[PDB]
């Protein structure tokens, strides 16, 4: 394979399906990336993550720089060999993870003390051996005034240029990894346009829509996507950071998004929430204590082939680790089945019907 | 297969190796039973427990009667289908699990309020669909005076008779399951003899040595085994309840024990302790933070094939579920490799050399 090649095999409206080819493997798009923040997708072996259909997972510069350390992981052979995942890994840059500081034009120092900057973020992502490196940005808080959103976006665009130059100055990274830029501008069309233009002038391998999934709510998120995604280069992947619930994913693909991540299937699975095609259920509810059906009636995952709602109910109520394992495997497999149904429906020219059907039943 | 058949294929001294055949499968002896107290071997799918080599797992009447309930499990199709383990299951009777009350000759009531008795224990084990049912006994506290140990043992022997009659009165249970008696008598030879005699007069499919692994320490435990195991019928399995550390298992097999259980590999694995042929290690120790070796240098388990000490160190320090999963799978696989080396060495007439070699290196 090449360092990076995105090809679009079929289209319907603004939706696209295709493939990203990288040295460590092929990513089918639209893609959902399970989140592996501490060098693990919580409660799953990497072979189980792959068996659900994932082609790529997400890691985080911020978390891994703190524990176990980026230089440590490099000394141990990089993130892929450390955790036993040999396929592509995308790493976020630390520009969100303000969520968990002294800010300046140079970067951010935060509470031991640590520092991140465009140069240091890109370096950490190199030490980890990331395949898709995210530019170092500022996720603008929501809501933001137009002035604050503009200042923040402008700084992020200067940081995007510094990110590009830091990545390109490291020959091994430039030859083997890809770099994505992150659009900012909050909910304001003109600032989203200025940001898209800045990013396309610099030039990246892919373009993320940043600054969403920060409390704005679906209607607003969709309105911003309606004008923001068309601003990005059409021939590169479009990544919506941190999204989301199954309905959010379907509507975002209808608006031109190719890549997704979120902790909802893993985190809410450990808390008892199971996704089904008839909507989410909370397995802790006493109504499931003698329910012999699988979590979902159609799901092909190994959990639904083997165990009942009643058993998983018991495990979660008892605080047993196997309950977290089973709930997480099912929810990640559900998300991957959703992405496969989206890909196949776009490929067959029937995605808009799929999206309507999905919603009618899920709600 | 038959309901129950124990065959001894080879002997060395007091040690034996062979097989127990039951309707749900064959158990290779000497056997280690992973503990699955809440209807799960903690942090392992049943297929992973089987892949480590286990032939049988242990469940507990006390815990399962409280959560999810014995009648509930029966309504759901029994413990095997509930948890997805289709091989034999031994259940303890609740006579230990005083550890976690109003006692009388009729049984014990304990804190909601619950009751156990010989009749109710055997009934619960039937509702669960246990393959090896334990008689309802009193595990005598340690230390005990000879008078208190005698009173307690005598009550247990009356309860053993009631257990036998309750099991035999239930045709489906009598035809499909096995019943083991439990010897008591604390550390006193004459009371152990009286108990063995009582149990052999009643007649059981197997005989447990109860009342040990309750704080007495290895030397004392071994002294009691030295005289107690020969008192039991030679042609039936001998089960030492709750034992134990790898060295305890080796010395108990040298004294005629065929079956073992304990929470040490699962519980101490979640707490960071890994078994190796050079003795246990605590993976949380900072000396492992950049150690690329597997947990154990010779272990054939999937954990040792794929992940380093450094990674597992990270996971346990971070409180990640995958650390508990990996540590537990390795420790259970280590225990099963120990039992396989014991079986093969007895079969080859070189168990005493194995035991000496094991100890020289483990210590
Ligand atoms: N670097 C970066 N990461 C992000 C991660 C996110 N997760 C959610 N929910 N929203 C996010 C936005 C950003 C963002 O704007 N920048
Ligand atoms: N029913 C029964 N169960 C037991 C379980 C045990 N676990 C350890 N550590 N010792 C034990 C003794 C008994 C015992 O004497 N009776
Ligand atoms: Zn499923
Ligand atoms: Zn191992």
């Amino acid at each position: 394979r090449p360092r990076f090649s995105f090809s679009i095999a079929a289209r319907e409206g603004k939706a696209r399906t295709g493939t990203i080819e990288m040295k460590r493997g092929v990513i089918r798009t639209p893609a959902f990336m399970p989140v592996g923040t501490a060098a693990t997708v919580k409660a799953l072996k990497p072979e189980t993550v792959r068996a659900t259909g994932a082609d790529i997972i997400l890691g985080n510069t911020y978390h891994l720089m703190l524990r176990p350390g980026a230089e440590r992981i490099a000394k141990l052979g990089g993130l892929h060999s450390f955790m036993g995942w040999d396929r592509p890994i995308l790493t976020d840059s630390g520009g969100y993870q303000m969520s968990l500081t002294k800010q300046s034009e140079e970067g951010v120092t935060f509470k031991s003390r640590h520092m991140l900057s465009p140069e240091r973020s890109i370096e950490i992502q190199h030490l980890l051996g990331s395949d898709i490196v995210m530019a170092f940005d500022e996720c603008t808080p929501y809501p933001a005034t137009p002035s604050r959103a503009a200042s923040s976006m402008e700084r992020s665009m200067r940081w995007a240029k510094r990110s590009r130059d830091a990545f390109d100055s490291r020959k091994e990274q430039a030859e083997n990894a890809a770099l994505f830029g992150i659009q900012q501008g909050s909910v304001f069309e003109n600032l989203r346009q200025q940001s898209a233009d800045a990013l396309a002038e610099i030039g990246f391998d892919g373009y993320a829509v940043g600054g969403l999934a920060v409390g704005e709510g679906q209607d607003e998120m969709f309105r911003v996507l309606d004008f923001s995604v068309p601003m990005l280069p059409d021939d590169k992947p479009h990544y919506l950071m941190g999204v989301g619930k199954p309905d959010d994913i379907v509507g975002a693909v209808e608006r031109g998004i190719d890549m997704f991540d979120c902790v909802l299937p893993t985190r809410s699975g450990r808390n008892g929430q199971a996704f089904t095609w008839d909507g989410p259920i909370n397995i802790r509810n006493a109504r499931f204590s003698e329910d012999l059906k699988p979590l979902d009636s159609e799901c092909h995952c190994a959990v639904c082939q083997k165990w009942s709602r009643a058993y998983i109910h018991h495990l979660i109520r008892a605080g047993e680790i196997l309950g977290a394992m089973l709930m997480t495997e099912h929810n990640i497999a559900f998300y991957q089945q959703l992405m496969q149904k989206i890909r196949d429906s776009i490929s067959e020219g029937r995605f808009s019907q799929f999206a309507q059907d999905f919603r009618a039943r899920y709600f």
